[PDB]
């Protein structure tokens, strides 16, 4: 019997499992209950701490995936299936995972806590691409990841009501962070060195924990990959949250908030999922029905206002983007786009694309977008149009919100490091024109190329190892840099320096699309106001 | 008496003078009356045709400059003085000039007619830089230029009134064009081949003759240099014209505001010209560079709609047009009020001074619109670099007032029938007295067009004499054929799509694309949607 796989946490005893890597074994504890199952009368409610159990919880395999839409755009395509549930769906899904060196550390080891993305409507901690074994073995941290409720189960809100208060998916994450504070030491982890990292809606979630005081005591550093709490998709106002909740009820045959939530609670989970997308105000890409709501509780103001007001002295943050943030999203409803052709679009398609990738803004606003992003010497060239619509979607949704966050944090006391991830994986199954798409730096950060059963090059493995070193350096010290040999300088509102991450050594550059982001961050708000 | 210097025109007999040029003799008839002096009761009225006369009028020197403000910014400085009146000021100023080859052409010769600029508040056909003797000698065209009233005398308008209808300085120009039709043949010119060219407000004036049906019949081709009738400074609406006219009258004691129009104008007419001039700049809405008190008014008469609308709505088949700009249209205007600018230093302005300049150079737009200008013209990787800020403010002023209005005119005309040729003038004259940072400023292509470097009293290089002869050749080629190309690299037409134009400098023609295309999309496409909403 292996005593390295036996662990007692406050609620009871756990039996973990030993995992293999090309670098030696790792201890893993998968499927640890951290909340009471949020089912029946507990749907839409805040998570309750998991009650103590007797006997041994079997933590040798991943647990169920929180109920969510399953992507059917390209059935069986690698590039989409890698994000789909790889366990059975269930509302009984609040479990977290711990990987730790083997044998377990006997001195406090810094903790990395992963929060998955998926637009707040999808995702799981069990995806192959989130496999913690390579990071833990290589950089000897403790790694934790949790499932949190998504879609209406996590974010349906009738503001004011006790029955559906909103943001419970965010509370799921906070409970898991509390859990870590109370129990990570039993695994060799150091609760005083906890670094949050997340991608897309996971990065948005990380920033929201930054801006919400009751979370802020639960971690010490923060990594934001390709997402930001101020992104225009990441939050919704109270009024609009009430309208969307109300339309879901009508769509599934339900009628006073108490009566409304009660009837919603009688419906099978799959029925809510089936209808969730039909509550969005217009046709779009990059917009999601149930998201964090600004209501004074979890978020006392908008993430924007909160970022501007904050004193961020003492904070170290790592943030960045992939080279082509917008391309992936275009195949989900921009006229003329497909992964299976060159997507060489017409000016009229571009024009229609813009109202899809920049939803719910005025005509005048859309015109301003077309002005900035048209090359008026080549207004109708298909290739340039495809690239320009990709820039529109990427800039609006990811790059410029991340740029705004980095500038305001650095200017208000934080130490910020910025990257652009520019390496196209040799194994990438999306077409060439998509470039380096959204989400394809994750497999490198988690060191998936080290898996021999996969087909990365020798150079991609050396690359993964570099990235894993930067990230773990940052978690340990607040500074990704390796000792002087080329150095990764802090990002500042003035010099705006960041580094390129690819097979070549670090290259220092200026401006996260500064010209484009002045448009979105400086001009466009003035316009919508006045 | 010498036969070549005697001509009979419909009004009576004229006597002229023989001019010496480097390349040989020219006949000039300077200071020909074409209107009754718009004096006393005739102030603010349309010009009356000059009554016939007996005996011989001596047309042997330039007549007086129309009453106008005289620039005092840099007194004695060449760069400003070259534009100031070089004859006495008078309201008696409605004379024109004809230069012709010596001896007088045997067969009908193409006519170039010149319309000076000066913001509609200044200018004169007698300026040295408009000396027609070199063009006529080199290219054997007939050259005509006229004086027309400026400032309040030309453009004060109380719309609807009989006593001050407005646009009379444009009517002065039309009368001169009518004069050319009826008389140019007596000088050996061809009234069926008449090409208007003007610079700045003269180019705006040329464009307005295009868009006013009674003018349009008096010429066949058009050349617009650094100016366009759709420029934001070039016209005013009826209500604002009246407001300005009314404020002017008030500021000089008329009446002892508004009231009967006839009484107000009669009181205006009793004021000395110099008094009107002294007060004319106090009627502008805000302080600005590039805005002028009395300019053409859109009132349904001379102009039946705004120049924009008329341009958009027009059929221009059978028309050839040559248009262009200088390399640095805006720089000249900045030393007249933009904070931090002077000809006598580097004008390395601050960010605060740049922002403040955007309001002066783009006057009377909302804060939202100003914000949008700052967005487009700031380099956000270098938001505070003084040199860059200087250059950008020059671009702002240049693009808004000259380049994008011309670009818009060029594109619509191409699209709607006309053959268009476009240039950018890029040579900085060896004699230029303005500082190096101003580059190639507004108006400094003119002296090459008129072949002034051939003047032996001036100290131009030999290459500049060659270059000036090239330019003269293009303009006259265009006037003869509607095509500036030698009937050497070719000058292609301008089109809304390929947007091709040539650079004019000491090097041979180079073909390039887009007249500040990115910048002008902002001014010509987006910004007007902002003003609606
Ligand atoms: C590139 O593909 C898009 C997407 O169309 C889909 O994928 C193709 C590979 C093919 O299998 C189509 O049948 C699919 O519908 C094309 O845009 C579509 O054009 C068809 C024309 O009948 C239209 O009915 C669809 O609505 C369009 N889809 C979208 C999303 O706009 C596009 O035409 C292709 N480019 C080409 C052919 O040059
Ligand atoms: C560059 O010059 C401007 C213009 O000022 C005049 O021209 C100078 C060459 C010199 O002769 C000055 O003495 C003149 O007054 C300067 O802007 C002026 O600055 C003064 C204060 O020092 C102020 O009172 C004026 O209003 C300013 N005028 C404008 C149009 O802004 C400018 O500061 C000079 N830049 C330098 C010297 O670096
Ligand atoms: N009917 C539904 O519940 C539903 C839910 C989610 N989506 C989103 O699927 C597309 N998508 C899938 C993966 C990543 C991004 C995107 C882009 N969305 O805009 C569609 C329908
Ligand atoms: N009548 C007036 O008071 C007056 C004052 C100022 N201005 C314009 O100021 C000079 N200026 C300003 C901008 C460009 C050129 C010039 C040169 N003028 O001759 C005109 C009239
Ligand atoms: C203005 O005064 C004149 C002069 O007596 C007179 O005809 C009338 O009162 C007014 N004229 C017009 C046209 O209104």
């Amino acid at each position: 019997e292996d005593a390295e796989l036996l662990v007692t946490v406050r609620g009871g005893r756990l039996r973990g499992i030993r995992l293999k890597t090309p670098g030696g074994p790792v201890s893993a504890f998968l499927g640890i209950p951290f909340a009471e199952p949020p089912m029946g009368p507990r749907r839409f409610l805040p998570p309750e701490p998991k009650q103590p159990w007797s006997g041994v919880v079997d933590a040798t395999t991943f647990q169920s995936v929180c109920y969510q839409y399953v992507d059917t755009l390209y059935p069986g395509f690698e590039g989409t299936e890698m994000w789909n549930p790889n366990r059975e769906l269930s509302e009984d899904c609040l479990y977290l995972n711990v990987w730790t060196p083997y044998p377990r550390p006997t001195s406090p080891t810094p903790v990395l806590v992963w929060i998955y993305g998926g637009g707040f409507y999808s995702g799981a901690s069990s995806l192959d691409v989130y496999d913690g074994r390579f990071l833990v073995q290589a950089e000897r941290t403790v790694l934790v990841s949790m499932n949190y409720r998504v879609g209406a189960f996590g974010f349906l809100a009738l503001p004011g009501s006790r029955e559906a208060p909103g943001n419970v998916g965010l509370l799921d994450q906070r409970l898991a962070l509390q859990w870590v504070q109370e129990n990570v030491a039993a695994f060799g982890g150091d609760p005083t060195s906890v670094t949050l990292f997340g991608e897309s809606a996971g990065a948005a979630s990380v920033g929201m924990h930054l801006l919400s005081p009751p979370s802020r005591g639960l971690f010490h550093r923060a990594v934001l990959q390709s997402g930001a709490p101020n992104g225009p998709w990441a939050t919704v106002g109270m009024g609009e949250a009430r309208r969307r909740a109300t339309q879901l009820a009508h769509l599934v045959g339900c009628p006073n908030d108490t009566e409304l939530v009660a009837c919603l609670r009688t419906r099978p989970a799959q029925v809510l999922v089936n209808h969730e997308w039909h509550v969005l105000p217009q046709e779009s890409v990059f917009r999601f029905s149930f998201v964090p709501v600004v209501d004074g509780d979890f978020l006392s103001d908008t993430p924007e206002a909160l970022i501007n007001a904050g004193d961020f002295h003492g904070l170290q943050v790592l943030v960045g983007v992939v080279k082509d943030e917008g391309s992936y999203f275009l195949v989900y409803g921009a006229p003329g786009f497909s992964k299976d052709n060159e997507s060489l679009i017409s000016r009229a398609e571009f024009l229609a694309g813009v109202r899809v990738g920049v939803p719910q803004v005025s005509d005048l606003a859309a015109e301003a977008v077309v002005l900035h992003y048209t090359d008026w010497l080549h207004p109708e060239d298909p290739a340039r149009l495809r690239e320009a619509l990709s820039d529109v979607v990427g800039d609006h949704n990811v790059v410029c919100p991340v740029a705004q966050l980095a500038g305001r944090l650095a200017a208000q006391g934080a130490r910020v490091y910025a990257y652009v991830f520019e390496h196209r994986a040799s194994t990438l199954s999306w077409p060439l024109w998509m470039g380096v798409p959204h989400g394809y730096e994750i497999e490198f950060i988690f060191g998936i190329p080290l898996d021999p059963s996969r087909n990365y090059t020798a150079e991609e493995k050396i690359f993964a190892q570099r990235l894993m070193r930067y990230w773990a350096n940052f978690a340990r010290t607040g500074d990704p840099n390796e000792p002087r040999d080329p150095q990764w300088p802090p990002y500042t509102a003035g010099a705006q320096q960041y580094v390129s991450l690819d097979l070549r050594p670090l290259e220092v550059r200026r401006g996260l699309r500064a010209q484009a982001c002045a448009f979105w961050n400086r001009f466009l708000p003035k316009l919508l106001s006045a």
